[PDB]
């Protein structure tokens, strides 16, 4: 058995289901050709999240079985622990808040006037390359207070910058040392004050992260954009088109704008953006399950398999507004590595979707749903172009 099972991201394979009930923690193959477990109950997957001996700063170990080949420098993929250690966690998680000051009005103002332009332009529309990607890039050129015409630029290495790959890609370094390059160059520019690179170029100069290196200081930057443009811009993606799968949401969302933030929640639980599971490394012999995971085994957590539970979600495929337990889902991750951009990424779907069903409230496909162009050997899942009419 091989994973990832389908690059489709349109409707969850009925393999996955199977699964989660006869081997909720299965061993399977990745595209490294790597041994793992693939949890795909929401128990086991909490289980995993939950303990930090599955770790993930040792999935960059040397030799260690790799779900996908490392596209960052190996210190990367420990970036928020070094971001601790550094003393700059509050400061970091500060810049990156919805409830920043004109980032709200400035979200709004750029998705209306992305749709406005669409709509000027006429029918057929794509809703990923001409709305939510560029409204993703834009919000993060305004997060880190670098110009927006910086964004575009930064956005290209993110198609080989997030590939799902069997062997290292000559690409991904030398797209990664520009990207360093610009970030440090920004953080020489007496001209960015705001946002996030501002407040770091700040505390670059205070006395007490004296000892904090230049490269850490730009890995920053180059990580948070990268990993908030792809990851907002793929969710928003995938969500739009459960949107325009169910018109009768649409409506409801439509005429009570107010349930926008608990769709987005539903939104956010259903959503299959997310191509392989999330990669541990058990630092020690433990039990999930029926399975003993030894020390140094490699542990994929899939995030559909938790939300898609029905022993957790009752009917998992249809969106309801008024479960019980909305924010318990696993697509933020949970623990020590949960995702610290979770409010941004929610304001950023609110946003743009509410914009949409007001300037597009007869969104539909342009094009058959078997049309679409799903990217492969990705560690999203997006369609290529998302054409839509209204
Ligand atoms: C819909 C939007 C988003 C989704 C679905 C999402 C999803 C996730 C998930 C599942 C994790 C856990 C990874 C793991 O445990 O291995 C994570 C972590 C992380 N996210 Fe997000 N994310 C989103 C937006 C953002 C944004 C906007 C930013 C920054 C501006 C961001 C930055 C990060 C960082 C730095 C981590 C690593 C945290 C750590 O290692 O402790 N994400 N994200
Ligand atoms: N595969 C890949 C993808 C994206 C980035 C990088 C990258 C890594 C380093 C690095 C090295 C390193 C540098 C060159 C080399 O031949 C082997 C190891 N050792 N320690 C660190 N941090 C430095 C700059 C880089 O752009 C590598
Ligand atoms: N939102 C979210 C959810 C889950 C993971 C992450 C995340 C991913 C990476 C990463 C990159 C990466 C990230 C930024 C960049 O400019 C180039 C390459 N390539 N491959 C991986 N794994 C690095 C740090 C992260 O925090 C982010």
């Amino acid at each position: 058995l091989e994973v990832p099972f389908s690059a489709r991201g349109d409707r969850i394979p009925d393999a996955v289901a199977e699964l989660r009930t006869r081997e909720p923690i299965r061993k399977v193959r990745t595209i490294t050709g790597a041994e793992a477990w693939l949890v795909s109950s929401y128990a086991l997957c909490t289980q995993v999240l939950e303990d930090r001996r599955f770790s993930m700063k040792e999935t960059a170990a040397a030799g260690a079985p790799r779900l996908n080949a490392l596209t960052v420098p190996p210190e990367v993929v420990n970036n928020m622990g070094n971001i601790a250690d550094a003393g700059l966690r509050k400061a970091v998680m500060k810049a990156i808040t919805p409830k920043a000051p004109g980032l709200e009005q400035f979200l709004r103002d750029t998705a209306n006037s992305l749709l406005d332009n669409l709509i000027t332009e006429g029918a057929p529309a794509d809703l990923r390359n001409d709305f939510a990607d560029p409204l993703a890039t834009a919000l993060h050129c305004k997060v880190l207070g670098i110009p927006q015409e910086d964004g575009p630029k930064l956005f290209r290495s993110l198609s080989i910058a997030f590939m799902s790959s069997a062997d290292p890609i000559p690409a991904a370094k030398i797209n990664w040392d520009r990207d360093i390059e610009y970030m440090a160059g920004i953080l020489e520019n007496p001209n960015i004050t705001t946002g996030l690179m501002g407040e770091l170029s700040r505390l670059r100069k205070d006395p007490a992260y004296s000892h904090v290196s230049d490269e850490l200081f730009a890995t920053i930057g180059v990580t948070f954009f990268g990993a908030g443009v792809i990851s907002t811009g793929s969710f928003l993606t995938t969500a739009l088109i459960s949107l325009i799968q169910r018109p009768q949401l649409r409506n409801l969302l439509h005429e009570k704008p107010e349930l926008i933030p608990a769709g987005v929640e539903e939104l956010l639980r259903i959503n299959l953006s997310f191509a392989d599971g999330l990669p541990r490394l058990a630092t020690a012999d433990i039990q999930v399950g029926d399975v003993l995971v030894r020390k140094g085994e490699l542990v994929l957590v899939l995030l559909e398999g938790a939300n898609f539970d029905p022993e957790h979600f009752p009917n998992p495929g249809s969106i309801e507004l008024d479960r019980p337990n909305p924010t318990s889902h696993l697509a933020f991750g949970r623990g020590q590595h949960f995702c610290p951009g979770s409010a941004l990424g929610r304001r950023h779907a609110q946003i743009g979707i509410e914009a949409l069903l007001k300037k597009m409230p007869g969104v539909d496909l342009a094009v058959p749903i078997d049309q679409l162009v799903w990217r492969t050997r990705f560690q999203r899942r997006i369609p290529e172009r998302l054409p839509v009419l209204w």
